[PDB]
This record gives C-alpha cells, structure tokens and sequence, in this order.
DNA sequence: GCTGATGCGTC
DNA sequence: GTCCGACGACGCATCAGC
DNA sequence: GTCGGAC
C-alpha cells in the first residue's frame, strides 16, 4: 500500500506550501503536485487493488471524516495534554499561552519549536493508525490509553508535523482552499459522487485514475447523500419563481434533518452531515427510539427503502410537538425495492411515499402538502403558520427533481424579515386568551400595553398572538393561569382592559398575568386593537420572570417605536 | 446524586 | 448574485470533584 | 441556521 510508504512530513510539506500560497492556482498546482506523485507511485508499486488516495486525503479533508469516530479532543484538552507530556511548568508562561490562547495551532507549534526532536519518522499510514487508536479508545471510555497513542504520535514527530496533526485533530486545516476545489482537482466527477456517498474512501477507490469516470451516480442503500436544501425566496416575487404553475405548500418544521435506510428488519439513519445515528433510533425493530415502534407501520410488500425526513419530537400528553417520544416526519422517498425513485418527479414521489406505508400519529407520519396557485395563499399561509409558532413555509415545485447539496432548485422557504432592533424585543402583558378547536388549552393570547402612570391601571390591547404549546415554559405558563381566568362579557367588560374590534374569550386581570417578549416583522395600523395597530408575524420569543406585571411597556414607549 | 466544564453535531 | 468561511444558539453527552 | 466579506 501506498500510504505505508509516504513519509507524513512530505504531506506536511505540501500543507505548508499551500498554505502559504497566496493565490488560488498556486495552491491548486501544489496539490495537483502532490496527487500526482502519489498516483505514480501508486501505478509503480501495485504493477485486485483496494488502495487508493484516501489515507492522504482524509487527512487532507478531517472534516469528511466518518470513518473514524470522534477523538473526544479539542483546543483545551491538547493543551491540557501537552503540557503534561513536555512537563513544562504548571504557572509557566509557554502553559499559560497554550491555556489562553484567545491561533492555538500556530501558538502550540512555537511553544514546540525549541521543546521538539529534530524531525519525524511517521508515514501517513502510522499518524492514521495512531489517529485510528485514539478515536478507538476515546469511543471505549479509556483515557490512559489515548495519553499512550498521543504520546507515541508526540515522540516521533517535528515540530511542523504536530502543527499540523494539530489541526488534523482540531479537523481545520486552515489551507484558504475549499473542499470542492480539492475534489476538482482530484477528479472531476468527485463531488458529485461525495455528494450520494459521503464516504471520503469510497470517491477515493472509485474516482482513482482522473481519465475514467462513473456511468450512472445516484442515491444508493446504506450510502449517506447530502440532502437537498431550500434557498430563501425573496417576499413578493414567489409567483414567478415556482414557474407560474401550480405548486406545493408545506409546513416548514424544526427537527432534525434525517434519512433512513431500511433493508428487511434492518436499518440505518443518517443525519444532514452524513454522521450514523442508527445507534439512536435503532438499527432494529427490538432497539432504539423509533425503529421499534414504526417497523410494523410499513406496507407488506415493501422489502427496500430510502426515505428523507424531519425528526421531531411528539408530546402524546398534550398531541403537539416539542420544540415523550421520537417522531419521523416524512416527505421524501428516494428508494423503494428495486426501483429507483431519484430521477422521477416530487409529484410522483408524493404519490409513491403516500403508498409505502401508513402514518402512525406521534410516531411516523408524512408531512401535510397544501397545493396551490395563488400568492395570497401563500401570504396566508405564512401568517397562519405563525400563529401554530411555525417559523416560516415550505414551496416546492411538483415537477422539480431530487438534486442532492444544490440549495433552491426548485425548493423555497419563506420566512418573515425581522429587524435586529427592539421590533424583536416588546415586552407585553397577557390580558387575554382563546381557547383550541383537542384544544383543552389556551391557543391565542391578547395581549395589551400600557399608559404612563403618576403602578399602572387601565391597559390597551395590542395584538394577538398564537401561544400553542409548543415549549414546556408555555405549557408551564397555561397552567399557572388557570385559576385566575375569568369569562369575557362583552356587555360589561372589564375597565382595566380596554378593547377594540377584538374581544377576547376570557379575561385576566394584569396583576395576575404575567409579561411576554414578543418580537415581530413591524407594526402596522389596525382597526381591530385599541392602539389602532398591530404586529405583523408577531411570535413569542420569551417569558419574563425578571419582570413584574407592572413593567409592561407603555403607549408612548409604541408610539416611540412607531 | 448534584453541578459546572468540555466535547459533539445540529439548525 | 455567488461562494464560503466565521459566527451563535440549542440539546445532549460524559466526568471530575464535592 | 444567519451573517457579511472577497470575486
Ligand atoms: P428554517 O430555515 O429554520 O429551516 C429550514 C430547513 O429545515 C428543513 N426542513 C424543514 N421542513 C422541511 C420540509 N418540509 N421539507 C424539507 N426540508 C425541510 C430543511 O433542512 C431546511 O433547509
């Protein structure tokens, strides 16, 4: 194998000459000089081959590592562990540079300039088996020996070497050249085949001579693909950019961005990354979080499949989800048994997933679809989504293929534009609620400010805002206010709450209530508050408990927001 | 059993 | 307009010391 | 995820 006969200092070397190039090509032709080099010896030594460029490149790209499990090491344990190596002293100044660093790469490498051996021996093959141990035994929970693998790669390396296993370790390498470059030059179809794999070695093996390349690359089974993404659509020109055709709205959730692979009872999860979480949600039907309960949700003639999804977490007490169970949501399928589904169109993907198995609430579902025309449907169901506490909405053409790490292309997402000043900041007083459609709790607050006082009296209503219960601290809020509700009577209202158009279903006196931050888009007029306006996308972004009911904010603080 | 420190991967 | 590299928040995990 | 700099 090759990287058994490359001395580590020579890939050091090619590091250092490309970093310290100024420029994008000089950077470029360093490396090409590099991997050239390293594919002659290659053809040389070899004259079946699994060897290929990636014990080189893992190292050259750290933070494509899969592989190798993570070293349970940062900036402060090296130096933590360093310093104890060389013994420097404890209240030393060189110790004291390391501890606070804030370059700790460069900062280490001139503490270890004198303290250092003339030179290294390693090859590459080496720095990855004792980088392979120390991953190894941080995975076992054993430190003792990840002091013994780190001390060994320490005593037979120089100085430019641990700078750069330093950083190798750190997993930045700092080279000022992105990864895509790296993959140009490697070979012309590499990102395209990391983008369906994320396995460095893989698009090593495979793409080794830079003249042949792959015929069909796709979406494989147990192959982590960078999963496609959705760029920010700019507010009043969405009409255009869905191609005037009908188009799909969806719901935009926080989860976590994951995909399963599934085989039988076999399974595997992968996350946005491209990092196994399978020891989570379980590779089983008898282990983990989700796989268990969903294993039986899957239709009988379904043997293979890839899907891609949202994972939430589901509250079964209160039937929401929390911001208790794992919950899968689902709405992409790229695999079913021996077909393909990639290529075919989100239309037809829709229909497939819809067909592969049936939803178990709390658990696994698919995700609502609203087709749609009109901008005014999606205005209106960006404003109804921020009244679930969504953050935004999801646009997606029907016809529109499945292109893996391409941001936009067919998917948008729409979110409200908020200002960074105290538009984001209004802390306002609850004086009213709704109750839910379930909804055995409040949906809806009213809330109102205040007038300035000679504490204060009378209140004016300012807006509603949905308060589903989303978050424990809303649900702890709920029912905390429980005994102090009073029923509306819109015949004889209350005088410390004064109403407009609006009127609520029940009433809280303000000594009782309790003080929201709200931020929102802006404030607009209104005839249906007292205040004669309203916030637009208003959403509550937190509870003050550092806050008395008296400290509402008042009409003329609004007006001098307005 | 608690708690602050430190790592890891996510949006 | 595009690429891309610093940013910060969160939840969760261990674990040393009390 | 968002931001803001170099091209
Ligand atoms: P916001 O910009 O905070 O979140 C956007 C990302 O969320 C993920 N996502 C949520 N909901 C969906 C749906 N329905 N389809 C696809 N992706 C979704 C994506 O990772 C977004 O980039």
């Amino acid at each position: 194998t090759v990287a058994s006969h490359v001395p580590f200092a020579d890939l050091c070397s090619t590091l250092e000459r490309i970093q310290k190039s100024k420029g994008r090509a000089e950077k470029i032709r360093h490396f090409r000089e590099f991997l050239d080099s390293w594919r002659k010896f290659h053809d040389a030594l070899h004259k079946d081959v699994t060897d290929s460029f990636y014990p080189a490149m893992r190292l050259i790209l750290p933070q494509l590592e899969r592989e190798r499990m993570a070293y349970g090491i940062k900036e402060t344990m090296l130096a933590k562990l360093y310093i104890e190596l060389l013994n420097l002293p404890r209240d030393g100044k060189d110790a004291l540079k390391l501890l606070n660093y804030r370059d700790f790469a460069m900062i280490a490498y001139f503490v270890l300039k004198p303290r250092c051996l003339q030179k290294g021996s390693l090859t590459i093959q080496q720095v990855n088996d004792l980088l392979d141990s120390i991953a190894s035994n941080n995975s076992a929970k054993r430190k003792d020996l990840i002091k013994k693998s780190l001390l060994q790669l320490i005593t037979q390396s120089s100085a430019l070497e641990q700078k750069w296993l330093i950083r190798m370790i750190i997993k930045d390498l700092k080279l000022g050249v992105s990864q895509q470059t790296i993959f140009s030059v490697f070979h012309n179809d590499a990102a395209e085949l990391h983008n369906v794999t994320t396995d460095l070695e893989k698009v090593c093996r495979q793409l080794h001579d830079p003249s042949v390349g792959l015929s069909d690359i796709s979406i494989t089974l147990f192959s982590a693909f960078k999963p496609m993404l959705a760029a920010i659509a700019d507010i009043e020109h969405i009409e255009k950019d869905m191609k005037h055709q009908s188009f799909y709205i969806e719901t935009k959730l926080d989860g976590e961005r994951m995909q399963m692979h599934k085989d039988g009872d076999v399974y595997k999860y992968f996350s946005r990354n491209g990092y196994n979480y399978t020891d989570q949600f379980g590779a089983s039907p008898t282990e983990g979080s989700l796989t268990p309960f969903i294993h039986n949700a899957f239709k009988a003639d379904i043997q293979i499949c890839i899907l891609d999804g949202e994972m939430m977490a589901y509250n079964p007490n209160t039937q929401t989800f929390m911001q208790l169970q794992t919950c899968y949501c689902v709405f992409d399928v790229l695999m079913v048994n021996n077909k393909k589904l990639g290529h075919e169109t989100l239309r037809k993907r829709y229909e497939i997933l819809s067909s592969i198995f049936t939803p178990i609430p709390g658990r696994i579902e698919i995700v609502q679809k609203t087709q749609a025309h009109t901008k005014n449907e999606v205005i209106d169901a960006l404003n109804e989504a921020i009244d679930k506490r969504e953050e935004g909405i999801m646009v997606k053409q029907p016809l529109s293929i499945y292109k893996p790490d391409k941001r936009g292309e067919g998917w948008l997402k729409i979110k409200p534009e908020y200002v960074s000043g105290l538009m984001d900041e209004l802390d306002i007083l609850i004086v009213g609620g709704y109750w839910g459609k379930r909804g055995g709790m409040m949906s809806h607050f009213l809330c109102a400010v205040a007038e300035k006082p000679p504490k204060p009296s009378v209140f004016h209503t300012l807006s509603r805002v949905g308060s589903g219960c989303t978050m424990k601290e809303l649900y702890d809020l709920g029912l905390k206010l429980a005994k102090y509700w009073k029923p509306f009577h819109r015949k004889a209202p209350p005088s410390s709450i004064l109403c407009g158009t609006e009127k609520p279903e029940v009433y809280i006196e303000p000594c009782n209530s309790v003080i929201v931050q709200i931020k929102a888009a802006e404030i607009v007029p209104s005839d249906m508050y007292k205040t004669g306006c309203t916030l637009r996308f208003p959403r509550i972004e937190k509870i003050r408990d550092d806050k008395e009911w008296h400290e509402c904010m008042t009409l003329d603080d609004l007006e001098q927001l307005r």
